[PDB]
């Protein structure tokens, strides 16, 4: 009955998470003078250059320079010693405004509640009570281990540690009537940039004593516990200078590292109309409330949406076997109780706040009591 | 019994597509000349714009003007009136060698069985006997809708359509014990670049009449059937006018559509040494084994790698109760029949032929008899 999964995260220096965080720090400067801005900000990182491309229709005045060199600042990218400098690197702007096709079908002239969604696609949210956050633990312990990375480089205990890191995490499962279990930790990859100067054995001992330990409990390793640490040997070129970065190429980190399902749309740089984040903001909301109201142990939720419809084309509802109620009677309850409307969920959820760069590293779900986290009280 | 489930699928000149199909084209011209080039080539689109970054070592001497511009010019943005033209757009190489200290930690002076993989992550395949390509029908339908329009633009039959177009398609589904069966088709979308002249019911009249049911067997289409075909009203900017694309951000198309899993990897512009590709296509070969030799209806496989290990860190099956072996008897059955290190999947799978710009529109799996779509005949 016990199985291996495996799930991802990777730090804020990451390259392409890197330019989710600068698409949100885009979109946060927009929304803080226009609400209403209409935004679809992606952003490209290499050696010495962020180049900021999409479609941006708002009434702000936002310094491109500024906010792009910022969030590299906070990031932690400021000297050439570290591949990466947000005092001297290139910033590249080539937006434009939103089509005016796609504004005249989406949203000129409409009714907020009623407005279109501003794209076609499908949707997912899971939630699962193998932790209080109602996430798997896989992706959780994996996007801590990159938060304590970057605790200890901020704080300036691990001094040769750099921004860029990933880590990989391997759980074993028990199943109990489609609710799945942890037992332990299978396997741990850890792959972070680090200074010239200090050595492997360095490294390794500090990943698993100050990192690994202050992360996993202990009752999840054991002897058989497999240790993946600075697995390439030396990682002293990194972020962008390392490999190219882009928006919306971590939507399983951002997600549920691989549990549940995914509809392929990225979230970061997009406003509320873009229902490939403020549907699966919400379809993550619906999910956790069946999972927090009792009904499920776990459950996956489908919707989707043809561009310029406000309504849902379909909503599809799996519960792993872990409800006594059907999924067609849960399918009834989700369509009392939530309104899938681009233009009623960015009620709900106040997607209009500029807190978007605060999601764009270590998970848009799970954590903060963002407001797709607070469950629905439901009635039926 | 019933549920619904949707899948999307876009046209070669839908931006993000663009991008991935000319990051294979500049991975193929490579390997026309260098069987082993390293190659990790990200492509970004906006108007009169692609830019090339990311890291290439390679001893081909490959011309990225001719290249880009003979993909474009294949797609068919040949003229300002259609908002790209390949003879006159702006083409940017931001293009580096491969990282050395990846290049050292992953495949230097390694035998090539015995290469790292490229990266760590995490990757899933998925098959299905609903269709005789083991894919799912939303997804196969959502293809072929968006292949038919291509054709009709290539005959001059519908010669406003432009290269740019979006499908999405919900099947309602029956269970039978773990494998599905479709049932009918509940809703399609359309959305096609047009040209100025052409009005709206002349457009949705073609679209039904000579798209959909030249596409979709009329035994699917009912009196209730819902149609979306051209529902934003005006679709004339297309293209990277109309919407940044970036090679990486259609994996869901990619692959299963929604079904299934994914780990989050892209798969075009890269090399057989990034498992995000040569790992994903090997356990899609692996599931299509397990049900075309008659051990499952429907498998999903998971995998897992470090950066620099050659063995998978994990491996997992899940056959939807649709075997009457164990998951762990299946999986004891693939670990007897392939070898899942990247320099062996090389081999199986003939990764170092220049075919990738084909996978890079309509989907990876299931179609033209790939490799990785012929089935290991498996002994147990
Ligand atoms: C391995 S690189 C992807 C492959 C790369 N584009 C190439 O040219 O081979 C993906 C991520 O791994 C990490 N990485 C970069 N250099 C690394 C190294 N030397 N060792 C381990 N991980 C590394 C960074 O987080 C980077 O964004
Ligand atoms: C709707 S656009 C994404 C949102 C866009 N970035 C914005 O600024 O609102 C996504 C895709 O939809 C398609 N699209 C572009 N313009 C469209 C229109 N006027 N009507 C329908 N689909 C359109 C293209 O395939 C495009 O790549
Ligand atoms: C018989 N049946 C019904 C469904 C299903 N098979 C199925 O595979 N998925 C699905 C797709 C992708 C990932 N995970 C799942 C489910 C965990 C199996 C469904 C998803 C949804 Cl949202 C739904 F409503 C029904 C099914
Ligand atoms: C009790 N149990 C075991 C597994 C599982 N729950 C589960 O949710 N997934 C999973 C993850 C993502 C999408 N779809 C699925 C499966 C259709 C449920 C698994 C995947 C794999 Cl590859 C595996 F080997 C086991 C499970
Ligand atoms: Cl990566
Ligand atoms: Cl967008
Ligand atoms: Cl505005
Ligand atoms: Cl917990
Ligand atoms: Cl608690
Ligand atoms: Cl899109
Ligand atoms: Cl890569
Ligand atoms: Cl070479
Ligand atoms: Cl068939
Ligand atoms: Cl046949
Ligand atoms: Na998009
Ligand atoms: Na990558």
């Amino acid at each position: 009955g016990t199985f291996l999964f495996t799930s991802e995260s990777v730090g804020e220096g990451h390259p392409d998470k890197i330019c989710d965080q600068i698409s949100d720090a885009v979109l946060d400067a927009h929304l803080q003078q226009d609400p209403d801005a209409k935004v679809a900000c992606e952003t490209v990182a290499k050696t010495g250059m962020i180049l900021l491309a999409g479609e941006i229709t708002s009434r702000a005045a936002v310094d491109y320079q500024k906010v792009v060199r910022e969030a590299v600042k906070h990031i932690g990218y400021d000297d050439s010693s570290k591949g990466f400098d947000y005092k001297t690197c290139n910033v590249l702007v080539a937006l434009e405004q939103q089509s005016p096709d796609i504004a005249q079908g989406v949203h000129l002239d409409r009714n907020e509640e009623d407005i279109g969604a501003g794209d076609q696609g499908l949707m997912f949210g899971y939630a699962t009570d193998e932790t209080e956050e109602c996430m798997p633990l896989t992706i959780v312990l994996a996007h801590k281990l990159n938060a304590k990375l970057a605790e200890l480089r901020r704080n300036g205990t691990l001094p040769w540690l750099r921004p860029d890191s990933k880590t990989q995490v391997t759980v074993q499962y028990m199943q109990d009537r489609g609710a799945v279990l942890p037992i332990r930790v299978h396997t741990i990859v850890i792959s972070v940039q680090h200074d010239e100067e200090v050595c492997l054995d360095e490294m390794r001992d500090a990943l698993k004593e100050k990192v690994i330990k202050a992360v996993v409990p202990a009752k999840y390793l054991d002897e058989d516990t497999i240790y993946h640490l600075q697995p390439s040997g030396r990682f002293v070129i990194g972020g962008p200078q390392g490999d190219a970065g882009l928006t919306g190429r971590k939507i399983i980190v951002d997600t549920y590292g691989g549990w549940g399902a995914h509809g392929g749309g990225a979230f970061s740089g997009k406003d509320y109309t873009k229902v490939d984040r403020s549907a699966a903001y919400a379809a993550r909301w619906v999910a956790k409330s069946l999972v927090k109201g009792g009904l499920c142990r776990r459950v996956l939720v489908q919707v989707s949406y043809a561009i310029g419809v406000s309504h849902p084309l379909s909503i599809s509802i799996f519960h792993y076997g872990t409800s006594q109620k059907s999924e067609r009677e849960l399918l009834e309850i989700v369509k009392k109780n939530f309104d899938l409307r681009p233009g009623v969920i960015v009620r709900d959820l106040d997607l209009k706040k500029p807190i978007y760069q605060r999601t764009a590293a270590y998970g848009h779900f799970g954590r903060d009591s963002f407001p797709w986290e607070v469950p629905k009280k439901l009635k039926y």
